[PDB]
């Protein structure tokens, strides 16, 4: 069982209809759907840094795909295919069975094909997935575009995964191990959201990228943050730290005019949406709690920080 | 200095006019050229396995791009853009300056844009580049197209990089550190070559992928293998070993009819071309030396083998 048999045994299932050439050649081939731009991203997962060392192989495979689909969704785009680059310290059939099952379970959930990649030996388990999607030309939702008066919104709940990481064994570890990329919501926000980012590093810092790109600020209402009932019972200063600086949420944070927010609520969405503040002219991120200014020092996840 | 400053300092030179959305958002955007297919590949380099630990950062950056442009060329396609996923143990400005210089030197040599990527901390230096190209729809040169009677050809020289690795300091180390992706030759072989692969693992093993995909065999003439004058002066047995199983060549091995070969030889090419054998009906790779069968056992590079 060497490199090429590993690819054949675990990573070479047939794709959905729309792949001109999948695994088996030097590159993969995709015939573009008409009137669409290619949307492309890549994110790396390092064992022990992006997931606890004892994470199940299935959850490693799932999250390796999910975090990349999240960046496709963050543009308003529809995901199509992925490449899988994996560096393995050892060949372990049971690990490979579960990891590949996790890859395919995530791909199949969101209609994505695995069309290529690379397999290497390395001293440390490292995974880089490239995701490819398509969007109607010119309709991508950028990190720029937020305007004064726009609502700030976030999907789902924030802080779950960060609580789960420090409370391994708690049910909220499911949000650490199995984030849900908000694929359909991202598509439903095309033409409604004025800006958008996915929350991989922490709501405050990721919103900050929108604020900097859009040259605006924001005031967030801390008691509106959508946190789990478990986090509603912990002291508020640490509740805010999980919610705003925890990261690993893979929810969508977006801005939207009040008028377009009304339109969005009229849709049938597969995740909840919460308005948590609004965009303002002054170029600072500030916080308010129960009607008063709430000074808060927050730092999201950043490598080498 | 931390993650986001690193990206801005080293990996964020002004984006191509030909890129709809470059670095700065959750994904990159590309507007497809009309009547062309997307060609996409990704290859990982692990420090100490894909290059000597002491390899200069500039050479590491160059080769990270080059090996991926090679897989675009192996399809007959024109390279367009890359993503860069790098995992670093430490922040070293002198290393990052050289490495990013090598990334951009290779991109600029071949007209390619760096449009996105990912930056992580990890315990071991690991790089995965994704390359994107475009090709006239339907015209990709596949590993499965070889036909009985086709010539087997290879560009440049084979065995240089493998000798270089075993003789660090020798001028042939430059073929290990700075392989040349054969981009223009790949484009010139669109519509002429019946099959093609780039020689990353070893000519015999990589030719073997074509033979299996095409359900054919090949007979190669050992004294026609294009090797460096340095290898012409070493013992024959080791010469064949370097040439046929050395790997790291990043030359193009292709099959072509005699008639299309004559057309190819009338073109202005930036690399030499050698006919080294021919495709036969029996599904075996055999070798001939001085007009007699030459039994030979070689194995190319394969992880975990
Ligand atoms: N883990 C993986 N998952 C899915 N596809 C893969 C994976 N590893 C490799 N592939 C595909 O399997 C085929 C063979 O891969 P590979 O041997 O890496 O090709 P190559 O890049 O041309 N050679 P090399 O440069 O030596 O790695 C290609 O079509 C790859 O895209
Ligand atoms: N080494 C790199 N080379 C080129 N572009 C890069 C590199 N690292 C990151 N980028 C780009 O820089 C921007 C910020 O990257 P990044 O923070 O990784 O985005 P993200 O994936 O949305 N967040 P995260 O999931 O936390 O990594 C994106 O446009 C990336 O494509
Ligand atoms: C063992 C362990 N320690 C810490 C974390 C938290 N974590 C790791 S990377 C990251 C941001 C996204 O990464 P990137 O920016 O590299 O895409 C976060 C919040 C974890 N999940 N597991
Ligand atoms: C230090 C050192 N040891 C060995 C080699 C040789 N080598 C490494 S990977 C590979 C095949 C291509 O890799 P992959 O199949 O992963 O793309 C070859 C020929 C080297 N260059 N440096
Ligand atoms: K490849
Ligand atoms: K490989
Ligand atoms: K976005
Ligand atoms: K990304
Ligand atoms: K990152
Ligand atoms: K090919
Ligand atoms: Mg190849
Ligand atoms: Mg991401
Ligand atoms: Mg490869
Ligand atoms: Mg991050
Ligand atoms: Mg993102
Ligand atoms: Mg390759
Ligand atoms: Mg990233
Ligand atoms: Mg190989």
């Amino acid at each position: 069982m060497a490199e090429f048999s590993i690819i054949d045994q675990y990573f070479n299932r047939q794709s959905h209809p729309d792949v001109a050439l999948g695994i088996g050649d030097d590159s993969a081939l995709i015939t573009p759907p008409p009137n669409q731009q290619l949307v492309i991203c890549a994110d790396t997962l390092v064992a022990g840094r992006h997931f606890p060392l004892e994470t199940s192989p299935h959850a490693i495979g799932w999250k390796s795909v999910a975090v990349n689909l999240s960046d496709i969704a963050a543009m308003g785009a529809k995901p199509h295919s992925i490449l899988l680059a994996i560096s393995l310290p050892q060949v372990d059939h049971e690990w490979l069975e579960g990891f590949s099952q996790g890859i395919y379970d995530c791909c199949n959930q969101f209609g994505v094909a695995l069309i290529g990649g690379d397999t290497t030996q390395g001293p440390h388990l490292t995974i880089t997935v490239t995701a490819m999607g398509w969007i109607e030309t010119g309709k991508a939702v950028l990190r720029s575009g937020a305007k004064v008066g726009d609502y700030v919104c976030v999907s789902g709940q924030i802080g779950d995964a960060a609580y789960g990481l420090q409370h391994l064994g708690h049910s909220l570890q499911q949000r650490l191990d199995y984030p849900t990329p908000r694929c359909k919501l991202g598509e439903e926000l095309k033409g409604l959201a004025s800006s958008m980012i996915d929350v991989s590093d922490g709501l405050a810092q990721d919103l900050g990228h929108i604020l900097k790109a859009s040259k605006v600020g924001a005031r967030l209402i801390l008691e509106k943050l959508p946190v789990d009932p478990v986090l509603q019972q912990i002291e508020e200063q640490q509740r805010w730290q999980y919610a705003l600086a925890g990261g690993d949420d893979y929810e969508l944070c977006f801005t939207i005019t009040p008028q377009n927010y009304e339109k969005l609520l009229q849709k049938q969405l597969d995740v909840k949406i919460t308005m948590i503040g609004q965009i303002v002219e002054q170029t600072k991120l500030t916080f308010e709690h129960l009607g008063s200014d709430y000074p808060l020092q927050i730092h999201g996840y950043q490598h080498f920080a």
